């Protein structure tokens, strides 16, 4: 894709903290950028759209390359059109925004580096990452997600000749779902076999997907939360086609682990731990701390364990323990946990098949980009996060119940119609050595 200049691109500012042993942190000036899929895409010479609704203009986009050369991504009206605003260390993502020219549902942003051009690259091995979240305004069916993916720092500017926009315009997304709804992959418009979504009037899928390792630090709404590493057998952002993408029936045949090795306290058998008025009380803001422990306690050692702590009202709260009959008891993510939980639940262990925490840690070695988003789910209505899933399974079967929401909840049109003003606030991001990002 090309660069459009009708609208200047000014990334909303966001401060983050870099912390040291003892807990003193320095403030770093960073910013966020809107993902390219949300942007106005118009001809380089004018204002004619290359894509409208969920339909590409066939005469501007006769083929993937011509389309990438003819079509330009333009600057974004972050707050008034996309519902994205920041206030110091706080990022607010609104669910539904009505701009003067377009309505936008959900958003996805990446953290920029100090240069405000390339993404910030995080090296998470043997580090602790903390943030605060207020998801009191995120009901059933919503997901406010904070996570890392193995994107290129420049979003593909240097790898792909026909990507002339790059990370400044939020290009280069990938994750372990190998999404095929991404409009530009590898600097080419993803127009081959383009099929509009029937339920999402702004979306479609093309022949290719964009795949990479993904650490889901946080996927949650007021009801339930999950922390989930996912790995692939490829390194970095990789375009997939056919079986590689692991779409539909080929879910477990692809290059990436779609299910991941998840820890949702509710799913793991503690229904009183996280939620409205619970131990972690999601009616109010709290701190989420995530530790990426290596086997030798160095930044070069093998990733061995992902641990979780919460902090609310100044009190540290230990992670819940698993409570699945017949399964050994864990309170964190280890490869042993993943093996035990996949066995207990009868789920295919692609996480381990594709190299487990070792491979996750190798993605961390190379570096990953911070993503924050708010979304509803056209495929599964977020039931995998907050309800009984599959809905066709007995809710007494271990692993099926993930939260208290109704199996009829989370239909996008219903959630948009009923809770349009939903929002999530992510704030006070900190990274440092273990123990450095919060006060015990
Ligand atoms: C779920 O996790 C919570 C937090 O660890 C456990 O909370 C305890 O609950 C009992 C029963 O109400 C209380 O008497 C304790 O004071 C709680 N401890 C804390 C630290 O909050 C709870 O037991 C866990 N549930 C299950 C089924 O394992
Ligand atoms: O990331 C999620 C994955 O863990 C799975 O359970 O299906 C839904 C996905 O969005
Ligand atoms: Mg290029």
């Amino acid at each position: 894709q090309q660069v459009g200049t009708q609208t200047a691109e000014n990334h909303p500012k966001l401060t983050v903290s870099q912390c040291s042993a003892g807990g003193s942190c320095t403030t770093e000036s960073r910013s966020v950028v809107l993902d390219s899929n949300w942007r106005w895409l118009h001809t380089t010479s004018g204002t004619t759209n290359c894509y409208t609704g969920n339909t590409w203009d066939a005469s501007l986009c006769p083929d993937p390359v011509t389309c990438a050369q003819n079509c330009a991504l333009d600057g974004a009206d972050y707050s008034g059109t996309y519902g994205i605003s920041t206030s110091g260390n706080a990022l607010t993502l609104k669910f539904v925004t009505n701009g003067p020219y377009s309505t936008n549902i959900g958003s996805r942003v990446y953290l920029m580096s100090a240069d405000d051009t390339n993404y910030e690259i995080f090296k998470l091995k043997n580090q602790e990452f903390a943030f605060d979240v207020d998801m009191s305004n995120l009901p059933c069916g919503l997901n406010g997600a904070l996570y890392f993916v193995e994107m290129d720092a420049d979003g593909g500017l240097s790898r792909f000749p026909n990507n002339k926009a790059g990370s400044k315009y939020g290009t280069g997304y990938c994750d372990t779902q190998c999404p095929q709804d991404i409009k530009f992959i590898n600097g080419e418009a993803n127009i081959l076999g383009w099929t509009p979504s029937s339920s999402d009037s702004n979306a479609g899928t093309g022949q290719y997907g964009s795949c990479c390792n993904e650490m889901d630090v946080w996927e949650a709404n007021i009801n339930s939360a999950a922390v989930t590493p996912h790995v692939c057998n490829v390194q970095g952002q990789t375009r997939c086609s056919g079986t590689q993408c692991g779409d539909g029936d080929e879910r477990y045949d692809g290059i990436c682990d779609k299910d991941g090795c998840d820890f949702n306290s509710f799913r793991m058998g503690n229904q009183t731990f996280l939620g409205p008025g619970k131990t972690v009380n999601t009616n109010s803001k709290f701190t989420v701390v995530t530790q990426f422990l290596t086997s030798d306690n160095t930044t070069t050692g093998t990733l061995h364990e992902i641990r979780r702590l919460y902090v609310q009202n100044g009190k540290v709260i230990a992670n819940s323990k698993t409570n699945i009959a017949g399964m050994s008891q864990f309170d964190s993510i280890t490869d042993d946990f993943c093996n035990a939980q996949k066995t207990a639940f009868g789920d295919t262990n692609s996480f381990e098949n594709l190299g487990g925490l070792n491979v996750m840690g190798q993605a961390f070695d190379k570096g990953v980009v911070l993503v924050m988003s708010v979304w509803d789910d056209h495929e599964a209505n977020m039931l995998w996060l907050d309800s009984d899933y599959p809905t066709t399974s007995s809710a007494s079967t271990p692993g099926v119940a993930r939260g208290t929401c109704a199996t009829t909840s989370g239909v996008p049109a219903n959630v948009e119609s009923q809770n349009p003003n939903s929002s999530v606030v992510f704030s006070n991001i900190k990274i440092g050595p273990i123990g450095s990002t919060y006060t015990a």
